[PDB]
């Protein structure tokens, strides 16, 4: 009671808000990707320096942002993806909140650089301030949008402090990359770390081969013992592949990438009807590996939670679906 | 990009955040616990009524809440808590976001009412409408605060679809109170539920005999078995019981409880460290029962992760503090 109930500045409320948002370079990168794909890019192209703690810059070919808003985009409680409750509960793309980009310009040099297709000119944005202000000026670029991040955590030197080593940056910022190519095949996307390319993975075309994709990004070892699922009953349908439980090594177990549509995640309700399915019909418990993909009436499940975090409606009867697909497979 | 960028209104703004902050009855007890402690109250009743989901009265002996911040403590990015980067850094108190009133108040019909010693009138105060205007009027209250939240999630049918039994939320809201209670032995709680009374955990006055409420708690079963801690090394310091695993079932199982700086939470470092202490000692590796608190530098360790999740900037050298400290004792 001494102070005052005091409202937070601008600048400081984001940096707040950026402690829960921005975990280390991988969630910057987290949210960048996703913004790309909602604005329904095909090509990302992200370029790291020193894990990230230096320079996260993710371009794509997206719709892009027309100048009038570039700073809306930049501004807290702000988005185009919802405007209202219903919205919300039957939502269509990754981001909702309009949080991502103001927590993060809070926390390091972040410019925005965007053009849209109507646009002949390309613009450059950037808050700056306790109050956040933003400027806006004009810039080069094509169709689509470019995210610029540095020195991330320079304004925030407590949290500076937490970084772990460039190796170990740039690991978390690969494993993002990688739960994200996987949910989005028809999307290429290219990592590079300090100049160098590190990874590409091709777009696949309408019904392209898709074996080409998973193995480049889980590798051959998995893509052999890759064992694929189709499994339906009206709004749940289950896809994806589960390796034999067999012959699943440790190095395979770190393949546990589970989807509630495209919404990357990990639910404790899935793995565990999982490695039920494998121990049901296996021999031992243990780690299994796979890459599933749960279809299901965007009301029967809460997204807002914060994120890998997910809620069925029907926990039970869910939990039993996937267990029945998978155990189906594996025999 | 066909709809614009658009700021979020604030009721709607609110409930997305609700998304996050209240997850179910036994988040919103939590949220107001919490705030009656900050305030520095000895004593807080709690009552429920349905497992929470039609009733929540907690009414506190803080400081409470002047007049004139009411309006300002139902409002969003308003604390008391912390006014710069420093106050977050090493901050005192459990609150210092200033979001939960206000999300709360946007899924439900909260009325704060509250009184403080320099003021002879008590006041009442609530917000309604897409922009949440608050109303404030005359009340009677003794000096400090009573939160009312009714009809959780009256007005985000989709949520309020999610809520379980009355036994299963209030069970919830049971083991909020018993993680609370025990960070805090010096505050008397009394819990109720459909106006009987399920609870009652005396404050220990300076020094008095803590055995009493870790009993009332936990259970004598736990208690019998409750080998006390003192170690410490500088700024680390632990303390608490750890229940012999030679005789810990999984019933006493259910008590794993550690605090960092009197902050409840759940971090895997520190329940490796114990489950490893006692296999260690032991023979087998199984689930530990303890109730551990942590001292620590708060500027070694990130309290604004989102909450029971923490980050110690000295990793591996906490884990083996508390290893050593148990290990110690179990010998
Ligand atoms: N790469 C991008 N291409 C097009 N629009 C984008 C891009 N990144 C962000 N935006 C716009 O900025 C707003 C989002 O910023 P963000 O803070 O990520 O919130 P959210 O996605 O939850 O709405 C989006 O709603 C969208 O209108
Ligand atoms: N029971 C209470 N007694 C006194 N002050 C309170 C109480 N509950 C809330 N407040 C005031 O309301 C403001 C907090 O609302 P809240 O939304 O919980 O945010 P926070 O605790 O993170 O600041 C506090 O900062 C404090 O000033
Ligand atoms: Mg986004
Ligand atoms: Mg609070």
């Amino acid at each position: 009671h001494h102070m005052p109930i005091q409202v937070l500045p601008p600048q400081l409320a984001n940096q707040i808000a950026a402690g829960e948002v921005v975990e280390r370079p991988a969630s910057v990168v987290k949210e960048l990707v996703e913004n790309s794909l909602d604005a329904g890019a095909t090509r990302i192209d992200i370029d790291i320096e020193r894990g990230g703690a230096k320079l996260i810059r993710i371009r794509d070919n997206g719709c892009g942002i027309k100048k009038d808003e570039l700073a809306l985009a930049l501004a807290r409680h702000a988005t185009s993806k919802i405007a209202s409750l219903d919205d919300l509960e039957a939502i269509i793309s990754l981001g909702f909140r309009g949080e991502a980009l103001a927590s993060i310009s809070s926390v390091s040099r972040l410019t925005l650089t965007s053009r849209t297709a109507e646009q002949q000119e390309a613009w450059q944005a950037y808050a700056e301030g306790r109050d956040m202000n933003v400027t806006v000026k004009p810039a080069a670029h094509p169709v689509g949008t470019t995210l610029e991040v540095l020195d991330l955590f320079y304004n925030t030197p407590a949290r500076r402090k937490f970084l772990r080593t460039e190796k170990t940056e740039f690991n978390h910022i690969d494993e993002i990359i990688r739960r994200i190519a996987l949910a989005r095949f028809d999307v290429t996307i290219n990592l590079s770390h300090n100049g160098k390319i590190v990874r590409q993975y091709r777009a696949v075309p309408e019904g392209g081969q898709k074996e080409r994709r998973l193995g480049a990004i889980c590798g051959t070892a998995f893509l052999e013992q890759a064992l694929a699922i189709e499994w339906q009953h009206g709004d749940l349908t289950l896809r994806g592949w589960v390796a034999d439980p067999n012959h699943t090594t440790p190095a395979l177990a770190e393949i546990q990438y589970c989807y509630v549509n495209g919404r990357m995640m990990r639910d404790r309700l899935i793995n565990h009807a999982i490695r039920q399915a494998c121990e049901d019909k296996l021999g031992a418990d243990q780690q299994p590996a796979f890459v599933l993909y749960l279809e299901i009436d965007p009301h029967q499940v809460d997204v807002n939670v914060h994120k890998h975090e997910v809620r069925f409606h029907q926990s039970r009867l869910v939990h039993d679906f996937i267990y029945q697909g998978v155990l189906s497979v594996l025999q």
